[PDB]
């Protein structure tokens, strides 16, 4: 029972612009349900709350002072966000949360921090410090001034609960798109497999350089140009290094992780990043069933193992290398 034409609603959340698509006949009720999910999980998680309201706020709040208790949700992300702390090069960290606040990338007041800001920040930086208790369902920073940011693994975490809450409702065949996530479900109701927009990582968000065919997996996108900061004509991306506060810069200019988790899209993504374009390709070779196609600053495209020779490259400034 699949439409041709899918019931179809956008919003624009989080500065992002979100929609969500199902292709089920009789399945429109369910667009309300995805978003309801969307706007309760971000207002549960966000750092960028003006009123200081959500549950991570508090857990910041309370830094050095007591446990907070949290719901299922921000307790089983965070529980998530520690995992990919520890599989990461000591990339990967939920405490960053003090540094992505100085500099506050892609926010109105977004600056490049002096760097004795930055030294003042870094040793706050542990997310072995961060004690959770399961009987009690509390989260506790140990150190006055630690900030938990859940940035990286929100959009995966959401789209994945997103997906879990379509098929709740027994919907087949779907398309999510939170920005830099795509999930794609079953697939085109013209039985070919869902072709996906890899992005073009020196152009506004929608710009392609190839289509990728996938069905059932995630999509995660990240680039040097997704939200920057350009201050004396240098540019800023929002993935820092923990370790020496300022943006990792290699021959990475875009990545698009193919995964069966948009979580664990988001969550290997600043490792994958931090290795550069060689370096991070073995990284994602280390993982089964998780693959990547990355996009040089040279604008030079490779694939993993898993995904040789299935990218069709349609934009000719882009070259295929090994
Ligand atoms: N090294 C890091 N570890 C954890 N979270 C980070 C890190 N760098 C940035 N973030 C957060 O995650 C966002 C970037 O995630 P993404 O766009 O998925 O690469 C930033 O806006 C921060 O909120
Ligand atoms: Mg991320």
């Amino acid at each position: 029972k699949l439409m041709d034409q899918p019931y179809s609603k956008t919003d624009f959340l989080m500065g992002t612009v979100v929609t969500l698509k199902i292709y089920d006949k009789g399945k429109e009720d369910v667009l309300d349900k995805g978003f309801d999910r969307i706007k309760d999980l971000a207002a549960k998680i966000t750092t960028s709350d003006s009123e200081k309201t959500s549950e991570v706020d508090k857990i910041n709040e309370q830094a050095g002072k007591k446990p907070v208790k949290v719901s299922e949700d921000v307790y089983y992300l965070i529980q998530e966000g520690l995992k990919y702390s520890e599989n990461s090069g000591g990339s990967f960290d939920i405490t960053i949360g003090p540094l992505t606040s100085l500099w506050h990338i892609g926010f109105s007041d977004a600056r490049k921090p002096s760097q004795a800001e930055i030294d003042a920040v870094l040793p706050l930086i542990n997310y072995k410090d961060v004690k959770m208790n399961d009987k009690d369902q509390t989260v506790y920073l140990e150190k006055e001034g630690m900030e938990l940011d859940l940035g990286a693994i929100a959009k995966g975490f959401i789209t994945d609960e997103t997906l879990k809450v379509f098929k709740e409702n027994k919907v087949t065949t779907s398309i999510i798109d939170l920005g830099g996530n795509i999930y794609v479900q079953g697939n085109n109701p013209n039985g070919n497999k869902w072709n996906v927009g890899i992005q073009d990582p020196f152009s506004p968000r929608g710009s392609v350089i190839g289509k990728l065919p996938e069905s059932n997996m995630s999509i995660v996108t990240s680039g040097i140009y997704e939200r920057y900061l350009e201050v004396d004509g240098k540019t800023y991306h929002h993935i820092l290094d923990p370790k020496t506060g300022y943006p990792f810069d290699n021959d990475i200019a875009g990545v698009s992780i193919v995964s069966k988790k948009s979580i664990d899209g988001d969550g290997l993504s600043t490792a994958t990043f931090s290795k550069g374009i060689k370096g991070g390709m073995d990284y994602i070779e280390q993982f089964e069933g998780v693959d990547a196609i990355f996009i040089s600053k040279e604008k030079k495209v490779y694939e993993t193992s898993g995904l040789k020779g299935q990218f069709e490259l349609t934009d000719k400034d882009f070259q295929m290398d090994t």
